[PDB]
Formats: C-alpha cells, sequence, structure tokens
C-alpha cells in the first residue's frame, strides 16, 4: 500500500476524495492516509530508515529547502509530466500540491464587527478580544504583521523580522495559535479566537458543515503547498505514479471544487463549475499580496530561531 500524509481534517479528507480512487483504479494500489505533516516526524523517518510516508504534502517553502539538505528523493520527471504543472511550484524534489492564501475568517456572529484588513487585525481597541495565528514557523503571520504596520506589499522583502515582531508584540496576550487546520477550525466555530488568520480552505469546510464564517480577502497572502517524497520510501515507483496522478487536471480540478483551494494544473479551471472557480484564491486578486516561498527556502533556518525565540521572549 501507498501511504499519503497531509495536515488532516477536511482538507485531508478532500484530498482522499479527489485522489485515492482515480489511483486504486489505474495502478491497483491502495492508498492510506497517515499525518498530520510534521518536518520533525519527516526527518525522524527519514533518518531512521524507516520511511513510512510516501508522499507527503508540505509547505512549499519547506519542499524548496529540503532536497539538497537529503529528505527527499529526486522527483521522477519521466513520470511526471510538468508541462501542464504550475511552474511557480516545481523543483528537482517537489511539485505544486494546490494553492492557498491566508485570509481574515471570522464568527461574524460572536462579535461587533468582523476585521476586514490586517489593520484592524492588528487594532485590539477597536476589534477587542482573542485573535489566531498559525503556531509554526512559515510564510504568513510576518508578512501580515508588516503589512499591518503600513508596510506596501511589494516591499515586504527582504523582510524587517524586527519590525514584524514590535509590531506583533502590540497583541501578542491576546494571541491564541493554531498548530493546525482543525484547530484553526475549532477556534473560529467556537469563537474562543472569534477571527484571525486562517487557511481559505479551512472557512469553505466550516460552510460547507453548516457553520457560518464571514472571510476577509483583502490583502490575502497566497502560498502554495507541494508533494514531495521522503528519501528512502519503500515505494519510490508508486509514489511518483501518485504524484503524477493528483497533479493531474481532473485530479487537481476536482480537490479544487472539494475544498474551495486553487488547482496547480494549467488545465483544471475550465473543468470546473465557473461559480466555483471564480471563488478560488487564484481569482482573489483586487487586493492580494503572494508570499515568497523561495525566500523563506532560503532563509529557512534562520527565520524559524528567530521565529521561536520570539515566541518565547
Amino acid at each position: 500500500d501507498l501511504v499519503f500524509s497531509s495536515w488532516g481534517g477536511t482538507t485531508q479528507d478532500a484530498q482522499k476524495a479527489a485522489w485515492a480512487e482515480k489511483f486504486m483504479v489505474e495502478t491497483g494500489i491502495n492508498v492510506l492516509q497517515d499525518g498530520p505533516t510534521d518536518y520533525g516526524k519527516l526527518k525522524a523517518m527519514v533518518e531512521a530508515n524507516g520511511v513510512t510516508w510516501d508522499v507527503v504534502d508540505v509547505e512549499g517553502d519547506y519542499a524548496a529547502q529540503a532536497g539538497p539538505k537529503g529528505l527527499l528523493e529526486k522527483l521522477d520527471f519521466s513520470v511526471i509530466d510538468k508541462t501542464k504543472l504550475d511552474p511557480r511550484f516545481v523543483t528537482d524534489y517537489s511539485v505544486g500540491s494546490f494553492y492557498y492564501s491566508f485570509v481574515i475568517g471570522c464568527n461574524v456572529d460572536s462579535v461587533s464587527a468582523c476585521p476586514k484588513s490586517w489593520a484592524d487585525l492588528f487594532d485590539t481597541a477597536k476589534f477587542p478580544g482573542k485573535r489566531t495565528f498559525y503556531k509554526w514557523s512559515a510564510p504568513g503571520v510576518i508578512e501580515a504583521a508588516l503589512l499591518a504596520d503600513g508596510v506596501t506589499a511589494d516591499k515586504l522583502y527582504p523582510l524587517d523580522l524586527d519590525r514584524a515582531f514590535k509590531k506583533l508584540d502590540t497583541i501578542k496576550s491576546d494571541i491564541i495559535w493554531w498548530s493546525g487546520g482543525a484547530q484553526s477550525q475549532q477556534l473560529i466555530a467556537s469563537a474562543e479566537a472569534p477571527f484571525g488568520s486562517v487557511w481559505n480552505g479551512r472557512m469553505t469546510a466550516l460552510e460547507q458543515s453548516g457553520v457560518k464564517v464571514e472571510t476577509s480577502w483583502a490583502q490575502n497572502i497566497t502560498a502554495a503547498d507541494s508533494l514531495v517524497v521522503p528519501k528512502g520510501t519503500k515505494n519510490k515507483d508508486a509514489a511518483m505514479k501518485f504524484i503524477a496522478l493528483a497533479t493531474s487536471a481532473q485530479a487537481q480540478a476536482d480537490m479544487a471544487t472539494a475544498t474551495g483551494y486553487a488547482p496547480v494544473n494549467i488545465e483544471s479551471a475550465k473543468l470546473m463549475d465557473p461559480k466555483i472557480a471564480k471563488s478560488l484564491p487564484d481569482q482573489q486578486t483586487e487586493s492580494q499580496v503572494n508570499a515568497d516561498m523561495n525566500y523563506w527556502a532560503q532563509h529557512r533556518d534562520e527565520i524559524g530561531e528567530r521565529w521561536y525565540a520570539w515566541q518565547a521572549k
């Protein structure tokens, strides 16, 4: 059997529906689900020569630097056809999985007003109470703090970390961190932290489950996940076939329809319901910021050290 690791909950259930049977039908190989994706567990299984995750959905900045570290198999591009894949996310070790945004999600009926901008989300006087942000070092929170502090979209990089941390310090005691997707959904839906910066598709899933949530796409911050194969998988050929399948046009359109994330196959949009395609992150362009995952990949360890040290300060 092939094991696919992803971010759990609604997103991984949707990837399972969109990809698993298609793979089983095409190859006769059964797909098993595991996770949540955890870079420490990925590195540990590679180092133990005990790889149990054959294909992993990871953040693109992690994917772009994990290959040279010896964590990943080089992808087989004689099997994976890069001709229809989003070229921004193809490396020797990875291809794109889906394109997403950090947005300002809000449990509208639990608050006096939903924050519309990053500046609003950073204004505890006007928008009181707890707010939620991603716990782990990754593109998004630092950029949102800089945007809330008046940095224009085109001037974010190189990141001014001191400025971002000073801006985060103004609201630090009012942050409840989300470690993963389901926790972000719990925090918003319960009104424990009724607004925050969240993965857009997690708000689509809450709405799909009947929960009333509002999303502001103002200065939404884009990024992408990738599919990678940990170094030492015992199912290498099957992993490459799974990535070729998961990134094919229909499979990507089905993932997008099921999640609210944008596809990373250039022939997928045309297969989708136009009413659904219009709402995807790659169409929410009126006021949008693009996170630079290559910049993060080049400085990943250093930003991470600073991020965790600041959290503990």
